């Protein structure tokens, strides 16, 4: 293991790159967002964070989108049939609060889905 010193760093379950359909202008187009998987702990629940790129702080100082991961009341795996890209594939993600499709390279989703479903379905409650 570690004798001396080694230095925090890596804490992510799993990085990478998603797309989340959205719009400013006009027409619905994809924008790349830094994604981070965060959970595996004992209180620390699992959150997706997000990074968008706004201009300045005029509606809200900070302009941040998190997606519980346990809010995902359903998560499935597509084949890249939405106006993304081909050679990836997209995946399903609904939310108590509404239904975001993003899109993600056939590459990582595999194991994007994977993770996801483990840690969005690890443990459900009913109040």
């Amino acid at each position: 293991g570690s004798s001396g010193s080694s230095g925090m760093g890596d804490g992510a379950v799993k990085q990478g790159f998603l797309y989340l359909q959205q719009q400013q202008t006009f027409g619905k187009k994809w924008r790349r967002f830094g994604a981070s998987l965060y959970g595996g702990s004992d209180c620390a629940l699992a959150r997706l964070e997000l990074q968008e790129g706004p201009e300045k702080p005029r509606r809200c100082e900070a302009a941040r989108k998190v997606i519980r991961l346990s809010d995902c009341l359903r998560v499935a795996e597509a084949g890249g049939e939405a106006s993304s890209p081909r050679d990836t594939s997209a995946f399903f993600l609904e939310t108590k609060e509404r239904l975001y499709l993003l899109a993600a390279p056939a590459a990582e989703r595999g194991d994007w889905v994977q993770a996801i479903c483990l840690l969005a379905f690890s443990g459900p409650s009913s109040g």
